C-alpha cells in the first residue's frame, strides 16, 4: 500500500513504543498517560491493559503466548502481563536505569536496552541472573529487536547507527544504514528486513539483510517517530510521537 492510515486509538498522549502480535493486534505504550493500550485488527475500540503504577512506559513487546512486556522507564523496571491476567509481574532485572526498549524471543528470553547504563541485558524465562550482552561502543541504546536466529538488533542513539550481535560468535556488525539521526526504534520482519525509526530525520527506513539499499517508507508528516513494529503480513506500524498518533502502512 501507498497510503498511511491512523489507527483509532482514543485519548493517546505521546506514544513511545509499539508491538504487534500474529493476530494483528497492536499494542502501544502511552507514555504521557502512564498506560498501555491495544486495538484488535479492524476494531474501533481500544482496550486499556490492567498494568499498574507505570511511569513514562517506554517500550513494549509481545511473545507468542500473548504475554505483554513493558519497560517501565520511570520506575527502572520491566513488567509483564500474561494474556487474560489482570495482575502484572515485575521481572527480576537488577540495576536498570531508564530502560528504553524490550524484545522477547521464541524461548521467552527477554532483552532490555538499559539506556541509562549504556548496555543491553537479557533474562531467560525463570531465571534470577541477568546477562549483559557483549555489545561494544554503545552510546545510549534506544531500542531492541530479536530475530529467529537469536540475532539481537539495537539502535545506538548517540552513534546514529544500528548494530546487530550474532548469537554464538558474538560478532557485532554495524548495519549499513546511512544518514541516520538519533534512531529511536527497530523491528525485524520474518524475512530479516530491518526497520528503523529515524527520529531526528522524521522518517522510517528499512534495509534488507546484506543490502546496501535503504528504503524510506511512504509515511508522511512524521514528527520524532519513537517506535516501529512489523507484522507477519509486512504491515508496518509507527508511533509518531510528536503528532500523538500511531500510523500504519499495509
Amino acid at each position: 500500500s501507498n497510503t498511511q492510515t491512523v489507527l483509532p486509538f482514543t485519548g493517546l498522549n505521546t506514544p513511545s513504543g509499539v508491538a504487534v502480535d500474529s493476530a494483528g493486534t497492536v499494542y502501544v505504550t502511552d507514555h504521557g498517560n502512564n498506560r498501555v493500550v491495544k486495538l484488535a485488527a479492524g476494531s474501533n475500540t481500544q482496550t486499556v491493559l490492567p498494568f499498574t503504577g507505570l511511569n513514562t512506559p517506554s517500550g513494549v513487546a509481545v511473545d507468542s503466548a500473548g504475554t505483554v512486556y513493558v519497560t517501565d522507564h520511570g520506575n527502572n523496571r520491566v513488567v509483564k502481563l500474561a494474556a487474560g491476567s489482570n495482575t502484572q509481574t515485575v521481572l527480576p532485572f537488577t540495576g536498570l536505569n531508564t530502560p528504553s526498549g524490550v524484545a522477547v524471543d521464541s524461548a521467552g528470553t527477554v532483552y532490555v536496552t538499559d539506556h541509562g547504563n549504556n548496555r543491553v541485558v537479557k533474562l531467560a524465562a525463570g531465571s534470577n541472573t541477568q546477562t549483559v550482552l557483549p555489545f561494544t561502543g554503545l552510546n545510549t541504546p534506544s531500542g531492541v529487536a530479536v530475530d529467529s536466529a537469536g540475532t539481537v538488533y539495537v539502535t545506538d542513539h548517540g552513534n546514529n547507527r544500528v548494530v546487530k550481535l550474532a548469537a554464538g560468535s558474538n560478532t557485532q556488525t554495524v548495519l549499513p544504514f546511512t544518514g541516520l539521526n538519533t534512531p529511536s526504534g527497530v523491528a525485524v520482519d520474518s524475512a530479516g528486513t530491518v526497520y528503523v525509526t529515524d527520529h531526528g530525520n522524521n522518517r522510517v527506513v528499512k534495509l534488507a539483510a546484506g543490502s546496501n539499499t535503504q528504503t524510506v517508507l511512504p509515511f508522511t508528516g512524521l514528527n520524532t517517530p519513537s517506535g516501529v513494529a512489523v507484522d507477519s503480513a509486512g504491515t508496518v506500524y509507527v508511533t509518531d510521537h510528536g503528532n500523538n498518533r500511531v500510523v500504519k502502512l499495509a
